[PDB]
Formats: C-alpha cells, sequence, structure tokens
C-alpha cells in the first residue's frame, strides 16, 4: 500500500508513535516519505546482505529475520514479510523497539540527514488529526 502523508499520519497517531520517546509524530512522517516514499511494499537491499523493509525501512541485519542475513538478529520476533503489510501494526510496535534502543531516531539514516533539525511539523500540516 502506498500511504498519504495524512493517511500515514493517522495510522501512526492511532498506533501510538506521536510523541514516542519524545519524537512528534511530524518526525515519523517525515522519516516514512524518506525511507519508503510511503510505501509499505518498499525493500532495499545493504551492502552486508542484509534487508531494510517496510514503510519504515527496518533492517534485518537486528530486527527482523528474512532466513538470508547470516549472523543477523530478530529483535523484534517476527518475519521481514510481516514489516510489508499494508497493516502498519507490526511496522509501528517494531520501530517502538529501534527508537528505544539507545541512538533514538538516529537509527533512521535518511531521518538524520533528511529530517533531523527540519521543520518537522510541515509533515502533519493540514491533516485533520
Ligand atoms: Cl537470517
Ligand atoms: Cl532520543
Ligand atoms: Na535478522
Amino acid at each position: 500500500k502506498v500511504f498519504g502523508r495524512c493517511e500515514l499520519a493517522a495510522a501512526m497517531k492511532r498506533h501510538g508513535l506521536d510523541n514516542y520517546r519524545g519524537y512528534s509524530l511530524g518526525n515519523w512522517v517525515c522519516a516514512a516519505k524518506f525511507e519508503s516514499n510511503f510505501n509499505t511494499q518498499a525493500t532495499n537491499r545493504n551492502t552486508d546482505g542484509s534487508t531494510d523493509y517496510g514503510i519504515l525501512q527496518i533492517n534485518s541485519r537486528w530486527w527482523c529475520n528474512d532466513g538470508r542475513t547470516p549472523g543477523s538478529r530478530n529483535l523484534c520476533n517476527i518475519p521481514c514479510s510481516a514489516l510489508l503489510s499494508s497493516d502498519i501494526t507490526a511496522s509501528v510496535n517494531c520501530a517502538k523497539k529501534i527508537v528505544s534502543d539507545g541512538n533514538g531516531m538516529n537509527a533512521w539514516v535518511a531521518w538524520r540527514n533528511r529530517c533531523k533539525g527540519t521543520d518537522v511539523q510541515a509533515w502533519i500540516r493540514g491533516c485533520r488529526l
């Protein structure tokens, strides 16, 4: 599924991401925009053989099992394919674990490079939330 910006904002809000670990909702929308272009089916192979999955591009190196990242962990205890669902529950639940992991949203390269230190509230402007 390709979400609209306010559609995804609403879903992220419903799933308790707004201000989760102190990150306002616009942070999560901005991260999703640049990670996946709001596409829940987005996948990207990393140089090390791991793969990032779904709307928040969660990495198989640590967070989910895809059966092809030797040596990796599965800290969200899910198949990576669960992160590609039209329903973002699995992605949000996993994101909450990632953002709790020590480096906060810096875990998301796109967030650090393209969202952090910018007017992220702009991502939720005009949405009925
Ligand atoms: Cl694996
Ligand atoms: Cl933080
Ligand atoms: Na894994």
